[PDB]
This record gives C-alpha cells, sequence and structure tokens, in this order.
C-alpha cells in the first residue's frame, strides 16, 4: 500500500506518562474525525491527530478519576468521549451497533464470522469504525474515491510493521482493494502481535454530526 507516516507515534515521550501509550482509541476516533473532513492527510495532520487524541485520552481519564471511574489503562469502546474537537470543529458522537469476530476461527455458531468476511461490511455497509483486536486499536475506513485504509497510532515502520526502534512512527495506509487491506491486518495481528487465530476482534462503526 501507500503510506503517510507520522514523525512520531503514541508512545513519545512528548507525552506525559499520564497518558503515553494509553491513547490509541482515542486516536483512533481523533483520526477518523480528521480524515473525514480531509482524506489527503500530509505527515503533519497525522501529528495533530496524535497530539488531539493525547489531550482527549487526558481530559477522559480525568474525568473518570473524578468520579472514580477509572482502572484500567486503555479506554473501551464504553468510555470513549460522545463529542470532539478537530482543529476548527466539533463533533456529537454516534455510536452504531457493534460487530465482534475472531481473526481467523469460525465457531461453529454460524453468528460472529473471522476478520477476512466481517470486514466485507467496509465495501458499502459503513465507511468509518474503530478496530480493536488484542489490547491494540486501529481506525479503519472507506474513503471518499473508494479506496480502504487504515490508521495505526502505535510505533510502525512505514510499511506498518511493528518496531521497537524510535524511528517508529504512526502510520496511515492505503489499498486500491480490500483483500490487500486484510491481508496487511492479519500480518500486523498475527505476524507482528502474534495473536492467535482465536483472538476476538471488537468493531465499532461511528459517524459524526457536526455542531460547528
Amino acid at each position: 500500500p501507500l503510506s503517510v507516516a507520522a514523525s512520531h507515534c503514541q508512545s513519545d515521550v512528548r507525552y506525559d506518562s499520564n497518558s503515553r501509550n494509553r491513547q490509541c482509541t482515542c486516536n483512533a476516533l481523533m483520526f477518523l474525525a480528521v480524515h473525514n473532513e480531509s482524506n489527503q492527510l500530509q505527515s503533519a495532520d497525522l501529528d495533530c491527530v496524535l497530539q488531539k487524541g493525547d489531550a482527549v485520552y487526558s481530559s477522559v481519564k480525568r474525568s473518570l478519576q473524578n468520579k472514580g471511574q477509572f482502572v484500567h489503562d486503555f479506554l473501551n469502546f464504553d468510555e470513549l468521549p460522545s463529542t470532539i474537537e478537530t482543529n476548527s470543529r466539533c463533533y456529537n458522537i454516534v455510536k452504531h451497533p457493534q460487530r465482534f469476530g475472531f481473526l481467523k476461527d469460525t465457531p461453529a455458531l454460524g453468528e460472529y464470522q473471522n476478520l477476512e468476511n466481517t470486514l466485507q461490511c467496509l465495501k458499502s455497509g459503513l465507511t468509518d469504525a474503530l478496530l480493536l483486536c488484542g489490547g491494540s486499536c486501529i481506525a479503519v475506513f472507506r474513503d471518499r474515491t473508494g479506496r480502504f485504509g487504515y490508521f495505526d497510532s502505535h510505533s510502525r515502520t512505514p510499511d506498518g510493521k511493528y518496531t521497537g526502534e524510535k524511528s517508529g512512527t504512526a502510520v496511515m495506509l492505503t489499498f486500491l482493494h480490500l483483500k490487500a487491506m486484510v491481508e496487511k491486518l492479519l500480518q500486523l495481528f498475527q505476524g507482528c502481535l502474534q495473536l492467535s487465530d482465536q483472538e476476538q476482534f471488537d468493531l465499532l462503526p461511528v459517524s459524526f454530526i457536526e455542531i460547528t
């Protein structure tokens, strides 16, 4: 795929240890709002996503701590904010019914399918979604010109592989064919992150209502 790389990733030391490397669900949500405003994001736009997403995480964490509802580190879909601000715009978040499945397994239950077949919903069924699997969250999308892609706020090489080197950055990867993106996502989840065939993934389609 084609790649746009940020200059850094969410574990960068510029983020306070309070939020460092815990912001991915917020970064994925912020990405989908910014990408909806403009598909052709530049590297500096992804940097801005990481900055605003970290700020959102810190605000939500503070809110739940004042309410005594903070125990774990990565915010789940239930703890995501209901409103989000980009550069100049503000949106209410519409959470749609979640989809669940397994990376490769397809239990005889029948209802839940594997990742490849579940993500077929991106052809028309929906355009923007958060994808959580094995404690890692990414954003997946179908863009205005019918391309498929995802945004990964973790430490990645330009081609989307995990790296522990300080050269790793967040990346957005864009594909002409959905099948190519599915293969890449399986390389990420099962190759780089070593997640097993029976690992469950959680898909949250989101839409945005502009409130200026």
